[PDB]
């Protein structure tokens, strides 16, 4: 349920780090989920407003057709994932 | 305070996504902070155990001397950040 079950690297990750000043954070998510090349999303938001949401994508090009069909502070970083290790017990 | 003030890409990011089963999550952090090439860290952990911690590093090599001097589920992904956009109001 929480961890995104991603394919073998490489794949991309969009790290959205935010500090809050809603219904619509969740529309913005159905939309990601719906896109071609969308691999999954991990979203977490603490009490005090601090939050990190990472979305995984299959290609730089898949991220552009998403930004295309489309906070006290935030940072958006897009990165190319070359390594992963998954664990559950 | 929350957002890491990172240099111009490229730089690396270590995305640690975890689901909890402590004092020592915080030792593991002083240590990151202390390393050569450590650029910063954003850590967030919700009530229910879900959590994302991303650490930023200047080089793949800076991450190896860290893993070197060194959960119901977790995922560790290392990625190369090629883009960033920072915002605050």
């Amino acid at each position: 349920d929480f961890l995104s079950k991603t394919p073998e690297p490489p794949y991309y990750a969009v790290i959205f780090s935010s500090v809050k000043s809603g219904e619509t954070a969740e529309r913005m998510v159905s939309l990601a989920a719906d896109q071609p090349g969308f691999l999954g999303v991990e979203s977490v938001r603490e009490a005090d407003g601090r939050g990190i949401t990472v979305s995984y994508w299959d290609s730089m090009d898949a991220i552009n057709h998403w930004r295309h069909h489309t906070y006290e502070s935030y940072a958006v970083r897009v990165a190319k994932v070359d390594r992963q290790r998954l664990f559950q017990e």
